[PDB]
């Protein structure tokens, strides 16, 4: 194993331990797509976390900075600020690749905000930090799992990358609650009569039921558009680009399974992702 090797296999690392999901699907890539994709899922992890470093925005200026050398420099050699392995590993991927950098930026910029969050007043703020924390990676991995991108590419997969968020997030109102975190827009919670504090008290109730299923037809609309585009991907990715969108889809009944439960993290079975992957590839 070279260091590059490493440098990789640590992205790679950084990823399943954050989504397993994710992980299962995006690992049958071909390696080099594959390794391009644990760089960007990594860096953007990395972002994700930063503030927790010290508890404050140190390390996420670092990271920003090490991005903007490797996009104004992307062949000189740089002493990375924040954490080498992933930057050396993102600057390989960029003198390989078209690097949407200002994804990175608007990324960056959604979680400076997320600092001083307070909550979504409607949909339309809840869909833009849908955008902003995901529908940004869409955007940097669409080179990497396209052969001509174009401006449809990247909208399929920004609508992807939005879709899984809003997945996440109905499967995570409780921990995120805990975390004093609200997704849910205050015009839908209003118009549904739902607290969310009052539910994770005293469970769910037939209000709850409806926004969240409210919120979840949106994803399965998206999901299926997507679906219905899948083509503009290339034809190695579409298969496993529909496996994670599969794998993400039966989150939503795994959380309908456990009665929409505020008190534990839902999740998909290893070995009924094995059954998804066996259903989707039967036709491919
Ligand atoms: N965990 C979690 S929530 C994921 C948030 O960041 C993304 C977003 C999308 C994605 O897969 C895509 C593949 C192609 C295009 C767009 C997305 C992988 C990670
Ligand atoms: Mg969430």
């Amino acid at each position: 194993m070279t260091m590059m090797d490493m440098n990789f296999k640590y992205c790679h690392k950084i990823m399943k331990k954050h989504s397993k999901s994710f992980s299962y699907a995006f690992d049958l890539l071909p390696e080099d797509q594959r390794k391009a994709v644990w760089a960007i899922y990594a860096v953007c992890r990395k972002i994700d976390d930063s503030i927790d470093v010290y508890g404050d925005i140190q390390f996420l200026n670092q990271i920003k900075e090490d991005i903007q050398s490797i996009e104004k420099y992307p062949y000189e050699y740089h002493h990375f600020q924040s954490d080498r392995r992933i930057m050396m590993a993102l600057q390989h991927v960029a003198q390989h690749k078209n690097i949407a950098f200002q994804s990175f930026y608007n990324l960056i910029d959604t979680v400076y905000k997320d600092q001083h969050f307070t909550m979504f007043e409607t949909d339309a703020e809840l869909f833009g930090y849908c955008y902003g924390v995901a529908g940004t990676v869409g955007e940097v991995l669409t080179p990497i799992l396209s052969d001509h991108e174009t401006h449809q590419t990247y909208d399929v997969a920004r609508r992807l990358g939005e879709s899984l968020q809003l997945i996440n997030i109905l499967r995570d109102v409780g921990e995120d609650f805990e975390n004093e975190r609200i997704y849910f827009s205050k015009q839908r919670l209003k118009q549904y009569e739902v607290d969310i504090a009052e539910v994770y008290q005293n469970g769910v109730n037939n209000h709850y039921i409806d926004l969240w299923e409210y919120y979840a037809a949106i994803a399965e609309k998206d999901f299926r558009d997507v679906m219905d585009q899948i083509k503009v991907f290339s034809i190695e990715a579409q298969p496993i680009i529909e496996l994670a969108a599969r794998i993400y889809i039966e989150i939503l009944d795994e959380v309908r399974q456990a009665n929409y439960t505020l008190h534990e993290r839902v999740f998909v079975e290893k070995r009924k992702k094995a059954k998804l992957f066996h259903e989707i590839n039967s036709k491919y």
